């Protein structure tokens, strides 16, 4: 449900194990999420904490799209990192070949020239901004959520 920052990314593949490529960084996001829980923490910040580290978040102007509406949205667009979290999808690849894992449906979509990144999931996308030790504060809402 987030899109990572290159500084999030690092942190999180600091302590991987296998290779530190697109799909594991990924796979390790998504693993945490499983055992983390959400904290709307301050105006434009949410944190994921398991009690041992914290993802510090930020909102993304997104927007809900059915896959057609999507699929016009990306024509002509070029090599992107693409992310589809419910087909624990991480590519780096053109966006109209990545919509073919996409079935048809409703989704918040997101996507950014800069950056060269596209999202598409159910779940309104983040932006991680940081991967760290959780904080006292995070580790006690973690102990009594």
């Amino acid at each position: 449900m987030m899109l990572l920052t290159r500084h999030a990314k690092e942190r999180i593949a600091k302590r991987l194990a296998k290779k530190r490529s697109l799909s594991h960084i990924y796979s390790s996001l998504w693993a945490f999420l499983e055992r983390a829980v959400r904290i709307e923490i301050a105006e434009g910040v949410v944190a994921f904490t398991d009690g041992r580290k914290t993802l510090v978040c930020v909102p993304l102007d997104c927007e809900r799209l059915s896959r057609g509406e999507i699929l016009e949205k990306v024509r002509g667009v070029g090599v992107y990192e693409c992310i589809f979290p419910e087909g624990r999808l991480a590519k780096l690849t053109r966006p109209e070949k990545f919509l073919e894992s996409v079935p048809p449906g409703e989704y918040y979509f997101y996507m950014n020239d800069e950056k060269k990144v596209l999202y598409v999931g159910k779940r309104r996308p983040l932006l991680a901004i940081t991967f760290r030790p959780a904080k006292r504060d995070e580790r006690l809402f973690y102990i009594w959520a």
